[PDB]
């Protein structure tokens, strides 16, 4: 039963590199996940800042515009 | 007497090699489980873009909007000069 013990144990040599390339493996996903994630992040942070520039822009207007619509009023 | 040193190295290597299959097993759940997570967040994020891009859009339309009805009115303004 002893050849039985240099088997199970080669078989446990085995499952130990498989385990370890799985976790490699995991990490790299982990880290592959975060940095896609973080590209998305950006661009959703530029999209704000142009979709601030055009509010600003239009709440600008509609007051020049409110203001002419006025002036024309007085007149 | 390395019979007996045999039977127990034997036993714990046994019960060794099936803690390592559980470990894998697990491993893979939670590398499945991962991807699966990442694709969702994504989605979302994804999802999130294209709202902002269709918000963005109507801002610039509307922004074009007013500077036309703004032209208008100016010209009104202009005509109470004389
Ligand atoms: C499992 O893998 C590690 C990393 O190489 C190794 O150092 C360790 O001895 C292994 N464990 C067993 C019980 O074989
Ligand atoms: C461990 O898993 C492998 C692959 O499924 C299998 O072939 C092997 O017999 C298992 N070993 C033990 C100790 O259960």
């Amino acid at each position: 039963a002893q050849k039985g013990f240099q088997d199970v144990e080669a078989q446990a040599a085995t499952c130990n590199h498989t385990v370890m390339a799985l976790m490699a493996s995991l990490d790299a996903e982990k880290a592959q996940g975060q940095k896609k994630v973080e590209e998305l992040e950006g661009e959703i942070t530029t999209l704000n800042h142009k979709l601030q520039d055009a509010s600003a822009e239009v709440e600008r207007l509609r007051r020049e515009n409110q203001v002419l619509s006025v002036r024309i009023a007085d007149k």
